C-alpha cells in the first residue's frame, strides 16, 4: 500500500509519498527524510487514510 | 546561495542543485526542468535548508 | 513557480497569474479560463519570463 | 565574523549586515532577504572585505 | 533499449548514450565512465524516459 506525508514546516510545504507494507516502516523514510529536508516537528499518522503529517 | 532539489518520481531519483538569489527563481529551473526530466508531482520548498522535493 | 497571463482581447484587459510546476499545466487554467472570461484568440508562451498572452 | 550587504536597487538603497561563520550561509539571509525587500539583481561577494552587493 | 546520460559537471558538458537491457547495467558504464571523464556528482536515473544525469 502507499502512505502520504504532508509537509507543514517553517518553509517546507508540499506532499510526500512512499510504498510500504507497514505504516511504521514508511515513517522510517519520512522521519529520516524530514532531517534531510529540514522540517522536524510533531508527528502524527492516520492509518485510516494512510496519511502522515509533521508540524513544527 | 544554493538550493537542492531531490528527485522522487516514478523512476526518476537522484539529487539536483542550482545557484540563485531567490528560491522562487531557483524553482523556475527545477520545475521547468522536471518537465524535461519527466517526473512531475507535488512540490515542497525548504527555505529553511534551501531544499526542494517533487513527488508524483 | 508562477506564470503571468496578459489579457488582450476585444474588451477584456488586465493581468492573470497562477502557481504551477509546469508551463503547460498553467495554461490549462488560463486557456480554460479564457472561455469563462470571453477573450479567446491566438496564444503564445514565453518560458524565459513565464508569461502567457492571448490575442483575438 | 560579519559580512556587509550594500543595497543598490531601483529604489531600495542602504546597508545591511549579518553575523555568520561562513560567507555562503550569510548570503542565505541576504539573498532570501532581498526578495522580502524587493531589490533582486546581479550578485557578487568580496571575501577579502566580507562585503556583498546586489545590483538590478 | 537505450539510455541517455547528460553531462552536467564543473567543465564537462555534453550528452552520452548506451545500449542495454537493464538500467542498472547501463549505469555501470556511465558511472565508471564518469571517473574517466572527471565529472563525478549526484545521480538520478530516469527510467521513465531512460535518461541519467550526474551533477557535482
Amino acid at each position: 500500500m502507499q502512505y502520504k506525508l504532508i509537509l507543514n514546516g517553517k518553509t517546507l510545504k508540499g506532499e510526500t509519498t512512499t510504498e510500504a507494507v507497514d505504516a511504521a516502516t514508511a515513517e522510517k523514510v519520512f522521519k529520516q527524510y524530514a532531517n534531510d529536508n529540514g522540517v522536524d516537528g510533531e508527528w502524527t499518522y492516520d492509518d485510516a487514510t494512510k496519511t502522515f503529517t509533521v508540524t513544527e
